[PDB]
């Protein structure tokens, strides 16, 4: 009976009505509902969203926009009664990471989609060329070790991009940011895991700095970098980029596909569970929804119902694909899957009750499963940052720290010259020093809570 209005992120599968009245014959006969999913674009998501949300604008189901925030606010149902009954497949197949990381003020207010829980940071090489000149890259671990290989491609192949990186880079090291910013602050994982420092203060982050500023002067990254944002995977014009893998994309399966060529992966940074990869994307129940326990019900059917949530992900059976006989949870890809006829993975539902590609490897399995298995919580796992009494120092830092965030970042600038430049002007206004002890401080009392 009741029509369950779901808000979705990004742009609509052309055929969305085909994919709904589909999954809406086990919708109405497993719940006595039926689902409505609506998309709201890409570009303007968090604006739409918080129109819905302040006003009393009737909703069901959305996926979450600054989900931390907006949980303390009481705009979402509170979901622990709604778990022990209606949710409780779902809640029981949860890592428990994902209810650590979504937790405000002691309780749930998200369905986190189970995917990459942890994910590390990759160098992706181009294997077209990687197999063309013979380059090795057995030795490659990180950004000082991409040295030899990225001088072998600029030899070899000098209209190449050796390292495709855009206006948004930072280097990666095995750091937290807790908070979604917009500031240089990080638990450092391999430091203290106890104090909150600047990544421009850590000495191997530094490091990396005086590296990509090499990259830069040797031409291995872009002239133009700073204002550059373009290097779709297909094409041959670059040889390594930075990729984020987790057990979800099985190794260098899912980036193989969509490049639809030989994609090679050296990690760089080791597989952790944290804020960012457990609150990537959740849904959340409207705090004025009048089918809170049917929305809820609706959630955990799309995250336990193979049949459900295969049909919305892959799209129709034996047009997107065709399941292999003999192999369970083993699927044929067919031709329609390359279009816009089916929706995301990511963003859909519980990827493990996801099909798996017959391209995925038996090791790939294997592998996805041990690093899904192996990978540690951060320290700063749960830990949420509360602005109120620093929300102009805030400000007043990302409007000091915007200015020469991008010229550093990337590598542009000599970071000898720039750092030091940085940290003056921050230390020279109060704003700085107020937001870290105010960061340390809560940290502090987050870590003695917990003990």
């Amino acid at each position: 009976k009741p029509v369950i209005k779901m808000y979705q992120i990004g742009d609509k599968p052309d055929n969305l009505d085909e994919l709904l009245a589909n999954a809406n014959k086990i919708i109405e006969e497993k719940v006595g509902a039926k689902l409505d999913i609506q998309y709201l674009g890409w570009g303007d998501y968090g604006k739409k969203m918080s129109v819905i949300t302040s006003s009393g604008e009737n909703y069901d189901i959305a996926f979450a926009d600054n989900y931390i925030v907006n949980a303390q606010k009481g705009a979402y149902a509170d979901l622990t009664e709604l778990y022990k009954k209606e949710g409780k497949d779902l809640y029981k197949a949860l890592d428990p990471a994902y209810i650590k990381g979504n937790t405000v003020n002691g309780k749930i207010y998200a369905v986190p989609v189970a995917a990459n829980v942890a994910s590390s940071q990759n160098f992706a090489f181009n294997g077209t060329l990687l197999a063309k000149y013979g380059i090795d890259i057995s030795g490659v671990t990180s950004y000082e070790t991409l040295e030899p290989v990225l001088k072998q491609i600029k030899e070899k192949a000098p209209d190449v991009v050796p390292f495709a990186i855009g206006k948004v880079f930072i280097p990666s090291d095995n750091f937290d940011y807790p908070v979604a910013n917009g500031l240089p602050f990080v638990i450092d994982l391999e430091g203290d895991t106890t104090k909150v420092v600047n990544r421009y203060e850590v000495p191997r982050f530094k490091e990396h700095l005086k590296t990509l500023h090499k990259f830069y002067e040797a031409g291995y990254i872009p002239k133009d970098v700073a204002t550059s944002d373009t290097f779709d995977l297909q094409q041959d014009t670059w040889f390594v980029r930075e990729e984020t893998v987790g057990p979800a994309d099985y190794g260098n399966s899912l980036l193989s596909r969509v490049a639809n060529k030989d994609i090679q992966i050296k990690p760089i940074t080791n597989f952790i569970k944290k804020n960012q990869t457990t609150q990537v994307a959740n849904f959340v129940i409207s705090n004025n929804s009048k089918n809170k326990e049917k929305s809820m019900e609706i959630l955990n059917l799309l995250n336990t119902n193979p049949e459900l949530l295969n049909g919305l992900v892959y799209g129709p059976e034996g047009k997107n694909w065709e399941k292999i006989e003999g192999k369970e949870n083993r699927v044929r890809v067919l031709d329609g899957y390359k279009g816009n006829t089916h929706m995301g993975g990511w963003n859909t539902g519980n990827n493990w009750i996801l099909y798996i590609n017959e391209n995925v490897t038996d090791q790939q399995i294997e592998n996805s499963k041990k690093e899904l298995a192996e990978a540690k919580e951060s320290p700063a796992l749960g830990f949420i940052f509360n602005t109120d009494n620093v929300k102009s120092e805030i400000s007043a830092i990302a409007n000091t720290m915007q200015q020469f965030d991008t010229a550093i970042n990337t590598g542009t600038v000599d970071p000898d010259k720039a750092i030091p430049e940085l940290m003056e002007k921050l230390k020279s206004e109060g704003a700085y020093e107020k937001v870290l002890n105010e960061m340390q401080k809560q940290y502090d009392e987050f870590l003695k809570n917990k003990k």
